Parts: C-alpha cells; sequence; structure tokens
C-alpha cells in the first residue's frame, strides 16, 4: 500500500538485462535495457528513479545487488532505506504477476522492432496505460500520490 | 495550461549532449545524456517519456530535430502529435526559465560526480523538489494529471 514503495528486479532475455521497477501499490512500471548487471547502472537507474517519483523504500527478490559502494551512495544521497527481505498480503504476488504481464506484452510487440529495448518500452507503455470501472497503473499512481 | 504538452530541447556540456523535456504547466523536468544529437536518440527518448507520463503534443525550440523516420514513427505509434512552431502569455518563458534552474544546479553539484550524466541526474531530483505555501514541480505535475 505505501506510496513511496518500489520493487526493483532484473531479468535477462537475448542475453540482454532488463531492469524492471515496480511500484509496488499501483503495478506501474519503469523499466530499460541494460548493459550488464552491475551496481553502476543500478545506481543510475536509481538516482533517476528517485529525481522522477518519490522512492522511500526498494525491495527486491536479490538483495545483493544492493550491495556496491555506488549503489549504497545513490541510496544515502536519495535519502532511500532498504529493506532486509520482503516485509503484506495485500500485495501478495503483485510484483510477480505485473513482471509476468510485462514479459508477455514484450513478447506480443517484440517482432515490431529491430531492439529489445524499443519492444522493452513499448511494452511499458502499454502496461501502464491498460485498463483492468476500471483504472490503468497509470492512472492510479497519480492518484496514490496526489492523495499525499 | 493544457497538462498534455511537453517541450524537448538539446544543449550541450562537456561535449556531451543533453537532451531536457519540460512540462510545460508543471516545470517538471525529465532530461537524460545522450551520445549524439540522433533522431535514434530522440524517437527512443520519446517512446519512454509516452510510456509514463501522458503526452499528447510536443513543442520545441528546433523543429528540425523531429523529422527523421525514427522519430516521426516514435510519434505515430505513440499517438503524438506535433506543433508547428510554438503558440500563449501564461507560459511566456517558463521553459527557458526550467532549463535556466537546471542549468543553474548541474553547476552547483558537478563537482561531487564524475560523470556529466550523474550530475545531471543529481540536478533533475533536486529540481523536481524543489518548493517555490508553494509546491514543486513534482507535486504540481501530478496535481495536473490527476485532476484528470
Ligand atoms: C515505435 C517505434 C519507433 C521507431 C522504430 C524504429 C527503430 C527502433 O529503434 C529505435 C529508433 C526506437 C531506437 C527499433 O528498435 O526498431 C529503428 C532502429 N529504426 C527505425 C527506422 C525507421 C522507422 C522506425 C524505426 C520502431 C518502433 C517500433
Ligand atoms: C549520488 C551518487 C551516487 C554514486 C556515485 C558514484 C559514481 C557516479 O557514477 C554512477 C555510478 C552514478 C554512474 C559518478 O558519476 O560519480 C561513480 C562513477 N563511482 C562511485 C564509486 C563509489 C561510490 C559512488 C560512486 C556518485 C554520486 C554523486
Amino acid at each position: 500500500c505505501s506510496p513511496g514503495i518500489w520493487q526493483l528486479d532484473c531479468t535477462h532475455l537475448e542475453g540482454k538485462v532488463i531492469l524492471v521497477a515496480v511500484h509496488v501499490a499501483s503495478g506501474y512500471i519503469e523499466a530499460e535495457v541494460i548493459p550488464a548487471e552491475t551496481g553502476q547502472e543500478t545506481a543510475y537507474f536509481l538516482l533517476k528513479l528517485a529525481g522522477r517519483w518519490p522512492v522511500k523504500t526498494v525491495h527486491t527478490d536479490n538483495g545483493s545487488n544492493f550491495t556496491s559502494a555506488t549503489v549504497k551512495a545513490a541510496c544515502w544521497w536519495a535519502g532511500i532505506k532498504q529493506e532486509f527481505g520482503i516485509p503484506n498480503p495485500q500485495s501478495q504476488g503483485v510484483i510477480e504477476s505485473m513482471n509476468k504481464e510485462l514479459k508477455k506484452i514484450i513478447g506480443q510487440v517484440r517482432d515490431q522492432a529491430e531492439h529489445l529495448k524499443t519492444a522493452v518500452q513499448m511494452a511499458v507503455f502499454i502496461h501502464n496505460k491498460k485498463r483492468k470501472g476500471g483504472y490503468s497503473a497509470g492512472e492510479r499512481i497519480v492518484d496514490i500520490i496526489a492523495t499525499d
């Protein structure tokens, strides 16, 4: 529920790496293709995310990816606290489901683009705008943040 | 005023290129350092922006940067219409002022980072969160979009 919580995880496709951040309360996704799973790339991604949305806490399914000096520095600078492990019945499998949908969409649009990174961003667009009298992830995140 | 309007412009520093998008109604910025001013880089940036915020119209101070096949394709796919020239007294010099503040902040934090791109993202964070009983650009954009 808390509006400041994001979960970050990397997945691999076509020998490339996709960093996926899910705003847990809304299902909204920010994703980028990165050359390798480095702390450098993770630190940079986090600084960008934090300058765009109010990020209070980051969760992950791989805690070791947040141990590098570069990543610690980014979270320190941006005022981000980390959770040890993952705390919540209301969000059970939400992050799993969102990554599943994103992967599924990427599959559906992949042949329209030359580059995986292009297909990923198309999939992000599609995901964030998809209506479930229901709302999209993009509409949900704005309402959650606006409500303060 | 209209909540779907963004202005995109490139600036150069340290022999590198900074793409800056300002949400005109709020002053909110998304910016990235790109290797060269290519249509490829602009197209990709636009697809990303469009998947994160509701982008209806793009303005620019350099219209030729939106003529390439790649950029036209991105705007077509994302449903983005372009303005010929720039239409508005309420927003007079808003984009100019925001680029000016961003440049000023980049200057203030530049020595804290090795890479320009890092300094740019720190500057974006600082800009978006800065309170002018006033609000920040980040608070303004969410309220504008939430109000529908
Ligand atoms: C929506 C959209 C927008 C542009 C393109 C597109 C790409 C994509 O790569 C980028 C330029 C976006 C980096 C691509 O991967 O095909 C590339 C390499 N070349 C193009 C050439 C002409 C027209 C469009 C594209 C393809 C799609 C599906
Ligand atoms: C807030 C923050 C976060 C991390 C860093 C940082 C960078 C920056 O580059 C990235 C890793 C972010 C790509 C840098 O440009 O200095 C680099 C190259 N190396 C580092 C090594 C150790 C600790 C921090 C950094 C510097 C700052 C100011």
